[PDB]
């Protein structure tokens, strides 16, 4: 396999499994107790200033990508100001826009989530797009477009409260 | 503990938790960041072909077991061409199948699921028998046999997800 | 950080992750395969004869406390006699009272959890306070008092479930 670009500003702590060509930039945070494999799908992006909690795996399917903001192909692209949190699941083809918050627990699958979206506790996403800017509550599983479109704007304590989390 | 019987074909990552009568088959994936240890409930069974996903536990309770295809009793029997997906929790007492597909982040624990069932992501199955055959939609929380009795059968989509996955 | 404090009669496996001030108590058991980190939140209690799964990760937020049983400032306190099962998030800040059951996969953030609670499997427990001796059945996503209000007393079948479990 190719190896990981890590970024010399990014922190990648030593007990992490990353393997592969995983793209990392600068001021990223990768806790211990992470699994990050771009042994299947591949490449990965994780863009700058993003945190990788204790508990997170990262890996993609063979076949399926998304399209990154370089306009490559990439089994996972996770963009800038990303939280990906405990127990996250982030599983390629996929694609998690800046500023994302990925609540505990919670999956992102065969989908794209755009920019600023809040995404809470013990979510499932697959298999949707979900636009720019939406909140999802805890406990949704989110499996169709129909339910993806019905999602609320990410409101002010949404804001406050992802930010008080991360 | 009993050592684990690792089949010459079979492939166990060094980073997985692998202890105890861990009975592996022919040509078997054990990824990282797995943990399979029969040091309460013993022993288990790992079929061949299956495999075994990144952030996978699979353990047991010290009482309470299953019969094998071999008559023997189990604390987990995990059949041929199984698919034990990222995160999954396999905790006997439990059985599983040849063929079925256990999707992310989803438990069997003190049941029987039955062999070419699909099940998909974010599901408990637990206290229940689920025939051959049937399909668990993503979200499902099965505690009862009732709720187990009403599943639907396994449908050529479904088939053709579950080999898109694996 | 400030190192662990281990009582000479627990039992913290070689592969538990453990760091920072997180004071263990008498025959505590920790698994390999756990996450136990007071480096951001911190110091985290964790009560005698208290077990700690495989999977578990136990972490905490920089800001917000709760008082332990001694009147001192917490991320985490975890009482005597507690399960913490496998794959659980107990995420500070976080109490949970003497002889809880937390069952498989269920996570406890910024929520009190009174004495002799039985929370059982892919439960959700987030910003609420949870009374002594009341039973959480599987599935339930609990983010509002509303909710924690309306659960139901722990039966004898819950206490009994939960002592198979253990
Ligand atoms: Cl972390
Ligand atoms: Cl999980
Ligand atoms: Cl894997
Ligand atoms: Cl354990
Ligand atoms: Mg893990
Ligand atoms: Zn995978
Ligand atoms: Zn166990
Ligand atoms: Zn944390």
């Amino acid at each position: 396999l190719a190896e990981p670009e890590i970024a010399p500003t990014a922190y990648v702590h030593s007990f992490s499994n990353l393997i592969g060509d995983v793209r990392i930039k600068d001021y990223v945070h990768i806790a211990p107790g992470t699994s990050i494999r771009a042994d299947e799908g591949t490449p990965f992006h994780i863009g700058s200033r993003t945190n990788i909690q204790d508990g997170v795996v990262i890996h993609g399917l063979q076949q399926g990508r998304v399209i990154g903001d370089d306009g490559q192909e990439y089994s996972v692209w996770i963009g800038d100001n990303v939280s990906i949190t405990h127990m996250a699941l982030i599983h390629g083809p996929a694609y998690i826009g800046d500023g994302c918050f990925i609540g505990f627990r919670s999956t992102v699958f065969n989908a794209r989530v755009g920019a600023g979206c809040v995404v809470m506790m013990h979510v499932l996403i697959q298999d949707v797009e979900i636009p720019p800017g939406k909140y999802v509550p805890s406990g949704m599983v989110i499996t169709t477009q129909q339910q993806a479109d019905r999602l609320p704007n990410v409101e002010e304590s949404d804001i406050h409260f992802a930010q008080h989390v991360v």
